[PDB]
């Protein structure tokens, strides 16, 4: 369905929030240089 | 170098950011019906 | 230690190829419009 | 477009190898010890 569009594309948002946390995690270890 | 582990995981965050963007824009336009 | 650098950044790799393979299924259902 | 899906969702595939070229240059780079 074009709501399965919408969950589908929130856990997009979720693991792509999730790309963003890990790669700050890069950025604090790569600070601890 | 370990400067540049930061400025490469930064640009993580950025393109992790417009995954985020694109991933909301899914929604936006699967919202749409 | 930069050996877990080739481990973390392999786990980078494969999750950005199962990135590819989803976003092959995005093209899929979104050919089957 | 269900085609604007088509090449957004291609677009996925290309940003997602861009992901795995510079995660197997991770690797490359965390084998240089």
């Amino acid at each position: 369905r074009x709501k399965q569009x919408e969950d589908k594309x929130e856990e997009x948002l979720s693991k792509x929030y999730h790309x963003e946390n890990e790669x700050a995690r890069x950025k604090k270890l790569x600070g601890e240089r």
